[PDB]
């Protein structure tokens, strides 16, 4: 179906990410899944984006990608990982400008749940979670856990 082909699609691109930082690939938690679903549709109701209950309370990592059609699992992945550009692995660290790529391939993050939905209007709403959260703040968790390619 469409939503198998979708989970399918952006686990594939998050994992051959993540081989390329040399990092374990993540697995799928049908749970995860329908946590992300639900939020998703939650945003696609009222066309507003803001982080879940979840992410803000640090209980899972959160990544969420709009766009004003149907996106594809790929081109999500692809938009969230592009933010590596402006990450120093010099100076490793959290940047809001860079909390999706390194959330993306945060070493000690294992599993993932993800989620579409869209709006009245055709826009989509994607929605990916990550368990455990990553982008951890505190000294050396970075430079632990976000490895150059």
């Amino acid at each position: 179906s469409a939503s198998k082909q979708f989970h399918n699609e952006v686990l594939k691109a998050h994992n051959e990410y993540r081989q390329k930082h040399g990092v374990p690939p993540l697995k799928l938690c049908k749970n995860l899944n329908r946590e992300a679903q639900q939020y998703s549709e939650a945003l696609a109701s009222t066309r507003i984006l803001k982080h879940s209950p979840e992410s803000s309370r640090g209980q899972c990592g959160e990544n969420l990608a709009w766009a004003s059609y149907d996106q594809t699992g790929k081109e999500v992945a692809d938009r969230w990982y592009s933010e590596i550009k402006n990450y120093n692995f010099q100076q490793p660290g959290f940047t809001s400008g860079t909390g999706h790529f390194t959330a993306m391939v945060w070493k000690n993050t294992k599993k993932m749940g993800v989620g579409k939905a869209s709006a009245s209007d055709g826009s989509s709403f994607v929605v990916a979670r990550y368990f455990p959260a990553g982008n951890v703040v505190n000294e050396g968790f970075f430079e632990e856990n976000v490895l150059p390619p």
